[PDB]
């Protein structure tokens, strides 16, 4: 009988041939299988059911941005972002190389187009031999190395014959056999491109590579290898239904120009046609401003590179154009109609938390359970994993070494916290107290005479975050109701945090332009009220907000001191006071309690990593003769209980929502205009969620450390981002 019709039996031991020491690994691409594809028709697919009922199942792999197929393939076999692993897109233009890069044209084949360390060249180097059967990169020379068996893609090559070629790979002797497999076909993108993906002919494409599923699986049975063999089934995105009505021409906003070239379609990017020599010189943002807010309700938001959501991770490559535009679910933007394709047909490249963009992800074999549904993580997480499955030590990368424990029988990585790199003191009060310029108002209360377990649990509940910034000077300043992780080096806060619970009351008075100068840190100039007095270019802000008094009424003046403020626009503070005075109460009430952890971000560079601090250097400002550090970003995380009868002081498991907010000097991204702020505010705040992953690698803390959990638990938390359902 055939390998779908028998029965599912768990494979704890691999069952292997005498001529095999070890399964080997193949990676099985279905090119644009939407994730939704198999939640609805699953029972049209009898074999790929069964891979997911007898095997290891996400109903979403989140892919990487964009969308496409060239920057996913090889995210997926080098763990790395495209910004990182140079393939950012099938067409791409580098203004160093003046080169241009697309899927039909020889600089396909240019090795300096691919950058990192694809899972073939890791294997390489570590002893290990692959065969690919088509897979991006696997047809160039990287790192002077190509597979030990590789094909020159060739999209006419019969179905059948690549799957057949693959078996008879299997057969060689070992010396000879590759241990890392890769399979690759063109559909269901193909079918969902040409008549949509809700149509009877992606089904009858989704039949038929079901069926060529099942020739690889009988394949292996015949070989006696199909319970020795590891098989991840996978794609590169999903598909999502285009419209002629549902296109953004720029010429409409423009005029008829022809000196900008646009990369059209729903991740669109812009640069001019006179490169290299106008590439940097070319007013990018003058164009910016021109296409912002100009329709009500507009489908699509320019942005200069490192103000799109850090959580796209995309702006650090010099094939990344400084302007491109985020477009809605199901929008596409060209520059006019005459530089796109067709405008109804299937597409994909939109934001990788789309619903539709959402990818597949099966695991079955010796080293995966059977039956496991787990949670929605990111494709760059599976090169971690393969190398785990090869035996291979990984390349550095962007996957968390051992978030994706919990799909395997027995892990074969077992993580640890990242140690705590910076110098930690404790800061002595300093008896010299100088005039700050304030005018407090006469109901706050003053700190006439400035000179704990329970305190310091309330206030770090999970543990405080520990600093990774390699010998960075923090001293912790303990208030009553928040700790402070506080920069000697930089004269600002890193992080403050409290707990904010459901019955908390905020106070009501006002606090204008009233500080408290901590006798514990050093002073700065640009601690002082005179500073920031009618200062037009820049304000200050708090990190603990001085309404929340749990114990008493009034204003907590412990949260005025200068140990709490950071510089913030006069703008931003809009989102900042709206946030903490409106939103954190609703938060509040519907999770049981929140506990908060905010801070500064520097990403000058724009590489989603902290600063060095030469890079803070040559980014400092002088405003009103001082030298001042403005930050790029403002986080938040917020943590509270699963269950929702458990106050966060009292978490048996942790629910975490993370963000990483631009810090802008005006609202152009929000185009506010009439618009409630109820509205406004937490898109933007949706719109830039983030990993706690993510904050912690750009602002160099790490997070939870004295929970309970494993550490590979502590990852999938850390690791999550919702998908936006559409
Ligand atoms: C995603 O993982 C990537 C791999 O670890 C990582 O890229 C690495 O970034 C560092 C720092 O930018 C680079 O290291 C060296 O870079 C230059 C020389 O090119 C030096 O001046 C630096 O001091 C440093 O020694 C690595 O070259 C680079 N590796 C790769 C493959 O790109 C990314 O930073 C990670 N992304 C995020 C958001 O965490
Ligand atoms: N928008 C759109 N792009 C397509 C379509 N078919 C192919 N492409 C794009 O054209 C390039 C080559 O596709 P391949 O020849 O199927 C890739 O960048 C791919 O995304 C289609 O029907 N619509
Ligand atoms: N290794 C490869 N080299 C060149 N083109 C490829 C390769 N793999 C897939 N393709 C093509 O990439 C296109 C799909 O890209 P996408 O629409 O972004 O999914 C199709 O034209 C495929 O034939
Ligand atoms: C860039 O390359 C193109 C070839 O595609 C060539 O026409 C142009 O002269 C080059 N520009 C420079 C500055 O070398
Ligand atoms: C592509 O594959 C098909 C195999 O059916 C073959 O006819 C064609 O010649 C191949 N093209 C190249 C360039 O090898
Ligand atoms: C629109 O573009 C022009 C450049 O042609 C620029 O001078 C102008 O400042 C832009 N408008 C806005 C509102 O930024
Ligand atoms: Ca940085
Ligand atoms: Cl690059
Ligand atoms: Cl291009
Ligand atoms: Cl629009
Ligand atoms: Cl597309
Ligand atoms: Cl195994
Ligand atoms: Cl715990
Ligand atoms: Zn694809
Ligand atoms: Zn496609």
């Amino acid at each position: 009988k055939s390998w779908v019709e028998e029965t599912c039996e768990s494979i704890d031991t691999p069952e292997c041939p005498a001529e095999f020491e070890s399964p080997p690994t193949l990676l099985f691409s279905l090119d644009g299988f939407r994730a939704e594809y198999l939640h609805t028709w699953g029972g049209l697919l009898p074999v790929i059911s069964k891979l997911k009922n007898c095997g290891t199942y996400t109903k979403n792999m989140r892919p990487m941005y964009p969308t496409k197929a060239f920057p996913n393939h090889y995210s997926i076999v080098t763990g790395l972002y495209p910004e990182s692993h140079g393939i950012i897109d099938n067409k791409m233009y580098d203004p160093k190389m003046n080169a241009s890069f697309s899927l039909k044209s020889k600089e396909k084949f240019n090795p300096l187009w691919y950058k990192g360390q694809p899972i073939w060249v890791t294997a390489n180097h570590q002893e290990v031999k692959s065969g690919t059967y088509f897979w991006p990169g696997s047809d160039v020379e990287i790192d002077g190395i190509l597979p030990d068996i590789y094909k020159v893609y060739n999209g006419s090559v019969p179905f059948e014959e690549r799957i057949l070629a693959v078996l008879e790979w299997l057969q060689l002797p070992s010396h000879e056999r590759p241990h890392f497999y890769t399979l690759y076909l063109e559909e269901p993108d193909s079918s969902g491109h040409s008549h949509g993906p809700v149509s009877s002919e992606v089904i009858k494409a989704l039949q038929k590579v079901d069926r060529l599923v099942g020739m690889l699986m009988d394949g292996l049975k015949d070989l006696g290898l199909d319970k020795c063999l590891n098989l991840i089934l996978i794609s590169d995105h999903g598909m999502e239904q285009g419209s002629c009505k549902k296109y953004v021409y720029l010429n409409k906003y423009l005029g008829d120009v022809n000196n900008v070239k646009v990369v059209y379609g729903p991740a669109a990017r812009l640069r001019p046609t006179d490169v290299p020599e106008t590439y940097y010189s070319f007013n990018y943002e003058a164009l910016a401003k021109n296409l912002s807010c100009r329709e009500p309700n507009q489908h699509f938001r320019p942005y200069l590179k490192p103000f799109l959501p850090k959580r796209l991770h995309f702006a650090k490559s010099d094939r990344i154009e400084p302007l491109t535009f985020y477009l809605d679910p199901q929008w596409q933007l060209a520059l006019n109609p005459s530089e796109r394709k067709y405008c109804g047909s299937g597409f994909h490249g939109s934001d990788n938390l789309f619903s539709n963009m959402q990818a597949l992800f099966i695991g079955y074999g010796p080293a995966f359970k059977h039956g496991a549904e787990v949670d929605s993580f990111e494709n760059i997480e599976v090169y971690n994993l393969m190398c785990d499955l090869l035996g291979l030590i990984p390349a550095p990368n962007n996957g968390s070494h051992g978030s994706l424990n919990h799909l395997l029988k027995k892990p074969i990585y077992n993580p640890s916290h990242p140690k705590e790199e910076g110098f930690l003191s404790q800061c002595p009060i300093k008896s010299t107290s100088n005039d700050l310029g304030c005018t407090c108002d006469p109901w706050i209360v003053p700190i006439k005479d400035f000179e704990d377990d329970d305190i310091y649990h309330m206030t770090v509940p999970y543990g405080r975050p520990r600093i990774l910034l390699k010998q960075h000077r923090v001293c912790l300043l303990q208030q009553q109701q928040f700790l402070t992780g506080y920069s000697l080096d930089l004269l600002m806060p890193l992080w403050a945090s409290y707990t904010f619970l459901s019955n908390d009351q905020f106070s009501r008075d006002d606090f204008s332009n009233c500080l408290y100068q901590d006798l514990r840190i050093p002073l700065s100039p640009v601690h002082k009220c005179s500073y920031y007095k009618s200062n037009s270019k820049l304000s200050y802000g708090f990190l603990t907000p001085p309404r929340l008094n749990r114990v008493s009424n009034h204003i907590y003046s412990e949260a005025l001191l200068t140990s709490n403020i950071v510089p913030m626009y006069q703008s931003f503070q809009v989102i900042w006071h709206y946030l903490h005075d409106t939103l954190l109460q609703r938060y509040a009430h519907e999770r049981n309690g929140i506990n908060v952890v905010s801070g500064p971000v520097f990403d000058f560079d724009y590489d989603g990593r902290y600063d060095s601090l030469e890079i803070l250097k040559q980014n400092s400002r002088v405003i009103r003769s001082q030298e001042i550090l403005i930050p790029t970003h403002f986080f938040i995380v917020l943590t509270s209980c699963k269950q929702l009868s458990e106050t966060p002081l009292e978490c048996s498991a942790l629910e975490s929502s993370a963000y990483i907010l631009p810090h802008r000097p005006d609202n152009i991204e929000s185009c506010t205009h009439g618009k409630r702020e109820s509205s406004w505010v937490e898109e933007l705040l949706t719109l830039h969620r983030a990993r706690v992953t993510d904050v912690e690698l750009i602002t160099g803390l790490s997070f939870y450390q004295d929970r309970q959990e494993s550490v590979s638990e502590l990852l999938r938390l850390k690791t999550h981002l919702p998908i936006f359902s559409q």
